[PDB]
This record gives structure tokens, C-alpha cells and sequence, in this order.
């Protein structure tokens, strides 16, 4: 299809997932949204070490389950996540060092492998294992000062556990080419490739944010692992902020890699974020549909053959051939915006923001006064409000964040001075825009 | 004094207040807020007719004259909200009508009055007695319906009551001089005044928001009223967004009255308020002070010397002579800006938004990646985080909204190339900016 994340990546023959957290399993609303978005689920903390193995040997699944089971039931497969890392390591292990840490670490993988074998799609066998102090060497961890080629066994032991399974080395940090850390994985990965270490992914987490920004050479990063032999994923994908523009690019960068599998963003809502405070996912926390997720769906559909202005345009609405017009010029918050004879005028520039405002004047922004039918669309001053927040969909309307109500021309009028209104959104051609 | 709201307020024989919530004054991070920056407070919920009257004839002021105490304690003036209103009222009350319930009403007034004789400088007498229909008629209450002199009833009674408090009608969408709610409440007040009526002042709630958004005519309707004889006072001032022009702009209307007493917000931080939701207030739940703050200060303090810059505009560095420049007019997320000499190139072209951003190139905003000393300077995509907030101080320092650090030309540098970064702030021309 092309209405569904999932079912839009399936296009290109990828999947697009989410991290599912068990325990909001019980909540409708965000069930809702994850079965019908997507096809590949990771459990996002029941599969760590900790969960599986709370004490030595002793091995629980029922959480992981409790994952897997749902996906299953609801057409989903399954990304492993993670057998050998540093961080969320219960207690007993964070006490082990050396051969027996070794050792407990090869136990682990054979065991939790072995309840999952055969019905996991990617396991994330080693996460995290380089430095982020900048420099492109190893973490110094428990798990490190076993010896360098912890990474290799742990590998080579997950093959043998179950030889259906994808093994993937994920990691963050990795995404921009120039930094020290993505090479050194890549020396890895191109090392294990060289002497027979089995690993067939390599997964790149994603958590982009202004500390660690996305940049366009990801791209070269993904297509230079690819050509190592190794397939690549977008793993827990959030971009703090949600940059409409970043998450289309970095939706382009996996499809333009053949390698590139797919793409699981990190969360359902921003309120199930781990890091809400950058509202760094596709939905918000009213389960509505955000301007990133448009541009995601976009972008997996192949987008569109009309590029995009680049600054500043003219909004005209095919059924008036008028542009949106903001009366007489006027800054007043609370001016409702009408269809005017288009023509070079600030009140009828109109710039759509990455956050998915619709700006003019350089800080007055498309406000929606309610929620329900007939809701008068205005200007306001601009502060991120959800009303104030609009999606682009392909077939031209302009649906607001908050009310999922489509900028709709009152009455259908064409002439000059028709207002405009939010309204169920109904394909009209009083709904329908076109930037210029 | 001109560093807290209070103080600066005033400079000008005015005050600046909040709205406590008796519950928060156990919590320290409230208090050192609410103490600092206030000369004036109002009870949220301790002083309505339901806190003090539970029961017909039995009055409870204990958590009215706790928050009246701590006002006092702390050098604060106290405004009394509110005697006679047809929400919130007793169980009891509200079951009344006719003459039973007139009795009712002057009794309240008379046992809150007394109780406050000579110690509360404004009196919210009658409160939302106006309909929102757009009829500019009283709304049907029961208090209404014991006859349309109730009000003035009240305003006798409550003089009577206590000669020494000024006897404030209150009301909310009754800012924007062309609604009929206003020119409703205007009508009756010019009517007492006429009469002689015992009235003194018009409060005006000020809850500013996409429904009912501030209109710069508000202050026609404060010289209007003003002209009428009355005070008068901005009682629940809360602008959804928390724009900074907007908050400038109320606290300008009230300086150009030399009726208007004082502004009150209705709450200390964004999370304290009964619309967190539209962080419509001047602290940020972490206490931080928000752009807008600083605006209302800077405004309160008599403003600068040159009208503010209207959008787009260099910023230049006191010590080195040159403004801050995006490297090569790049647009890259993560560029970190610099000094270079001064030119007409949008890469050096700054917009400081209602928010609190400072943008470039309409969509990237001056971003900080960490809030410690180095932290580098950068464009990033704007999103709104406190991390792309800034305050715009008097003595030209530009401070981060989330570090609360200043912007800093790395070293004191003054040449081309010179690096932006976030320290703490010193007061060092290298830290100091003019937008010219
Ligand atoms: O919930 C968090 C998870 O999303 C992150 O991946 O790892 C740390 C957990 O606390
Ligand atoms: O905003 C409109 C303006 O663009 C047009 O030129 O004249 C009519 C106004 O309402
Ligand atoms: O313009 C609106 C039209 O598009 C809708 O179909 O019906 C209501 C009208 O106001
Ligand atoms: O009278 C008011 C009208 O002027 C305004 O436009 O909308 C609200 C009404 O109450
Ligand atoms: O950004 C700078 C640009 O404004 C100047 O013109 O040339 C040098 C650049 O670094
Ligand atoms: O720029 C900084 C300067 O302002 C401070 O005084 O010393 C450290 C420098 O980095």
C-alpha cells in the first residue's frame, strides 16, 4: 500500500518498524498505531541483557514474549535486540570480568538465541563496543577487557545458536562519515569480513540530534558498509526535533541503498520517547500524525515529481486558482486568511517549516482556533502549537497536526475574499493547493 | 531597582504579580521564584466564595490568610479574588435563587470583606458577570436572575464593607475594545461611574490565546475605561506561547496608562499554570527565565534607547566590531558560527522570534549543542528546544534559555573566523552584541 509506513517501505521491498514497550501493550491507542504503521517490531528493553538473564543462568523470557507474541499476532517480524553490550547489564554480570565475564557472555547469547531461534529476523549481537570519547577506538568496558576479540566470539558464537538469523553490530555515532567512530567500525566489520567472523548487518542507530547531526554523507556511510558484504538498517531512528526535511533525507539514504533493509524509528508517540523532550518521533502524543510522518510517507511512496520550494511561495488552490491571502497585509493575530488574486506580496509568502509551521511575515504562523468544522484558520504568533502545525499530503490538501482537519475554503467560494476554514477533509478541489 | 519584574514595575509606581497556589509555597524552587520577582499576589483558589464560605454562615480563611501572610511576609500587595461570581460556587449556593440567594451573596461579601478589612489593595468584586454569546449581555446565572442590579448591589455592599479597598469588576474577553462583551462591561461601568456607583477599578483577566488573541486596541480599552474614572489592573495576564512581542507589547499598554496599577500573571512557571499546556507563562518549569521574561523586564525598565530591530538583522560584537556569521552562508545542521566583519549577506542576517529564537535563512536557528562552558555555537534545524531560546539582555549579553550560559567570542577573539561559544557569562565585551 501506500497509506502505511510499513506498507510504503514494503514497496521498495523494506519494512519500516518501531520499538515496542510491553507494558503499553494495554493501551489502544498506541496498539492502534503500531499494528497499523508497522511491519517489523524490537522490543525496546525486553530482550536486553538484564530482562532475559536477571540472575546468573537463570533465564526469563516472559517480557520479550509478551513483544514477540504481538508482533507475531499482528503480522510483524522481529529485530533482536541485544545480546552483548556494556550498558543495561544486570547486576551479577556488571560484577564479572575476564574469562568468567567471557564466558557468562557466550552463555547468555546460546541462551537467549535459543528460545527465539529461528523466529527472529536481525539480532543486534553486539551493541555499542566503540568509543565515543571521539577518538574511533574500543569502549573500555567489563565486556572490552576480556580481550579485543570479544566482538569476534561473541559473533561466531550466535552463528552456530541460530544460523537463520541476521547478525548485525549496531552502534550510534556511526552515521557521519567523517567521524572517528564510524571508521573504526567500519575497519571492523571489513576486518571480520576479511578473515571469515560472521556478521551479515550492520546496524546504525540513528539518534540524531543538534550534538550529533545527520548529515548527507550518511548516505557514503551506508554505501560504503554495503560494500563490505553486509546489509545495513536504520535501527532506532528519532531525530530531536523531528525535522520533516531530515527525516525524508535520511528515508531517501536507506533507499537509496540497495543493502539498506529498512527503517525502525525508536518510539510510537513522543510521549513514549526516551527522550520526549526533543519530541523526536512520527506521532505525538494524541496518536495524531505529525509533518515528519507526511514527509516519511512521501518519501517511501518515491515523493514527488515537483520540487518543493525553497524558501518563501505562494500557497493557490486549484478550485480558485487564488492564493492564500492574508487580508490588507494585516500582522494582527487573529486575522482569518482568505483566497486572494495571487501577486508578489509578503502577506501571500508563505515558508513551510521543517517543524511543519506554515510561516508569514518571518514569524506569524497559519493558527488554527479549534478543532471541529467550520474552526477559523488565522495567523498567530508563532510558538510550535499543534495547532499550528500542518501536513503536506501528496494529493494537495494541508491537514492541521491537531484537528486532522483539511484547510478547506468556505462555502467551496473561489472569488476574491473567501475565507478559510478547517473541515473534514473531503479531496474537494476547495482543498486542494498547489506551492508556486 | 530594575532586575526582577517587581522592581522594575516599580520604577513606574506599578507592580508586577503573580497568582499562588498556597499548596506550592512548601516547595523551594516555587517560593524563590514567586518571592523574587513579585510586589503583588492573588490567591489562585484560597479567597473564592467555595474556600471561605464551605458552608452558608460558617467562613474558613485559613488558606486564604496563609497565602495572605506569605504575600505580606514576603513584600507583596494582595488583590482579593473573588466575592461574587457564579462559578465555583458552594454546593450550597448554588441551589439558591431570588431573594434567598441575593442575602446569600451580600452576606459573602460582608464575612470576606470583614475578615480582609483594610488589608487586601484590590478587591475583585464581582468577576465573569458577562456573557460570551456576543448579545454584550449579562449571562443567565443564578446570581443574574435575583436581578440585574445584583452587581451593583455587590459594589455597595462591599464599600461599605471596607472603604479602604478599591472594588474591581473583573472579567476575561473583555480586552479587545470590538467585542460586545466589552463594550458590554464598558456600557455598565460608564453607567456606575455616572451614577456613582461605588466602583474603582476594571480588571482585566488578559488570558490571551488563539481563540481570543491580543489585539493592540487593548490598550484603547485601558484609556477608555481609564477615562471612565476607574483603575485598572491586568489581573490573569497568560499569553498562550508565551510570545515575547506580546508580552512586551500588554506591558507597554499598561505603561502608556498612568491608570493601569500593575500587571498580574496567573501563575510562577509554565507547570504551574491552569494551561500548562500552552506554556503561556514567563518561568519554565525548570525555573529557567523564558524569553519573554526578559522582554516584559527590558519593557518594564523603560526599554532601550533605539527602537528594537523588526525582524532580520546583523548582530555585532561589542569588542571585536563584527557580526555573527554563519561560515561560507552555509546552511549545513551543525556549522558553527563565528565572528567575521560585517556585510549585507543573508548568512549574517539574525531574526529574533516571539519563541525566542534567532534565526537565519528563515528556517536554521542559533542552536547550543550542551549547555556547559565551550559549548559550541551552531545552526540547527529549528524545533523550538530551549536550547535555540535566548535572552536578549539590556546590557547586550544574549543568554541561552536551557544553560543560562552567555554568548561567548571564543578567547576574546576579535578577528574573521573567531568561534562562537556558550560560557559562563563575565560581562566581557567579547560577550556583549548590538543588533544595528
Ligand atoms: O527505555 C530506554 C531505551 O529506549 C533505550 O534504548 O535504552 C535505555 C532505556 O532506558
Ligand atoms: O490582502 C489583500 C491584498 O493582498 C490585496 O492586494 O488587496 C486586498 C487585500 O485584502
Ligand atoms: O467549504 C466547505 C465545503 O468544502 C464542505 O464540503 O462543506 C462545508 C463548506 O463550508
Ligand atoms: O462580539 C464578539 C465579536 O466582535 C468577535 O468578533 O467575536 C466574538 C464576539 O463575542
Ligand atoms: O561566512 C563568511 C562570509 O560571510 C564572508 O563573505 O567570507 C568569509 C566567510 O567565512
Ligand atoms: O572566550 C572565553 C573568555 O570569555 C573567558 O574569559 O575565558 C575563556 C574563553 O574561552
Amino acid at each position: 500500500a501506500e497509506s502505511t509506513l510499513g506498507a510504503a517501505a514494503a514497496q521498495s521491498g523494506r519494512y519500516f518498524g518501531t520499538a515496542i514497550a510491553s507494558g503499553k501493550l494495554g493501551d489502544s491507542a498506541y496498539t492502534t498505531i503500531a499494528s497499523r504503521e508497522f511491519n517489523m517490531v524490537t522490543a525496546e528493553n525486553e530482550m536486553k541483557i538484564d530482562a532475559t538473564e536477571p540472575q546468573r543462568g537463570q533465564f526469563n523470557f516472559s517480557a520479550g514474549d509478551r513483544v514477540y507474541n504481538w508482533a507475531v499476532q499482528n503480522g510483524k517480524q522481529v529485530r533482536g535486540h541485544t545480546l552483548a553490550w556494556h550498558s543495561q547489564q544486570p547486576g551479577w554480570m556488571q560484577s564479572l570480568s575476564g574469562s568468567t565475564l567471557r564466558q557468562a557472555m557466550i552463555d547468555h547469547i546460546n541462551g537467549v538465541m535459543g528460545h527465539y531461534k529461528g523466529k527472529i529476523a536481525q539480532w543486534d549481537v553486539v551493541n555499542e563496543a566503540f568509543s565515543d570519547d571521539g577518538s574511533g577506538g574500543r569502549r573500555d568496558s567489563n565486556l572490552q577487557r576480556t580481550g579485543n576479540d570479544w566482538i569476534e566470539v561473541a559473533f561466531r558464537t550466535a552463528r552456530a545458536a541460530d544460523p537463520a538469523a541476521k547478525l548485525c553490530y549496531n552502534d550510534y555515532n556511526i552515521e557521519n562519515w567523517t567521524w572517528a567512530k564510524t571508521q573504526g567500525v567500519y575497519n571492523m566489520v571489513r576486518d571480520f569480513k576479511q578473515r571469515g567472523v560472521p556478521i551479515d548487518c550492520v546496524g546504525f542507530q540513528s539518534h540524531f540530534n543538534s550534538g550529533s547531526p545527520y548529515n548527507s554523507n550518511f548516505r557514503t556511510t551506508l554505501q560504503n558498509f554495503a560494500a563490505l558484504g553486509v546489509d545495513v538498517a536504520i535501527t532506532e531512528l528519532d531525530i530531536q526535533g523531528a525535522s520533516s526535511s531530515t527525516y525524508a533525507a535520511v528515508t531517501n539514504d536507506c533507499l537509496a541503498v540497495s543493502r539498506c533493509l529498512g527503517i525502525t524509528v525508536w518510539g510510537v508517540r513522543d510521549t513514549d520517547s526516551w527522550r520526549s523532550g526533543d519530541t523526536p518521533l512520527l506521532f505525538n502524543g494524541d496518536g495524531s500524525k505529525k509533518a515528519a510522518y507526511t514527509a516519511v510517507l512521501n518519501a517511501l511512496n518515491g515523493g514527488s515529481s515537483t520540487p518543493p520550494p525553497s524558501g518563501g511561495g505562494q500557497i493557490k488552490g486549484v478550485g480558485s486558482g487564488r492564493c492564500l491571502d492574508v487580508p490588507n497585509a494585516s500582522t494582527t493575530d487573529g486575522t482569518q486568511v482568505q483566497l486572494y488574486d495571487c501577486h508578489s506580496a509578503t502577506n501571500q509568502q508563505w515558508t513551510y517549516t521543517d517543524a511543519g509551521e506554515l510561516r508569514v511575515y518571518g514569524d506569524k504562523c497559519l493558527d488554527a482556533a479549534g478543532t471541529g468544522n467550520g474552526t477559523k484558520v488565522q495567523i498567530y504568533s508563532c510558538w510550535g502549537g499543534d495547532n499550528q502545525k500542518w501536513r503536506l499530503n501528496s494529493d494537495g490538501s494541508i491537514v492541521g497536526v491537531q484537528s486532522g482537519l483539511c484547510l478547506d475554503a468556505v462555502g467551496g467560494g473561489t472569488a476574491n475574499g473567501t475565507l478559510i476554514q478547517l473541515y473534514s477533509c473531503s479531496n474537494g478541489s476547495n482543498q486542494r493547493w498547489t506551492r508556486t
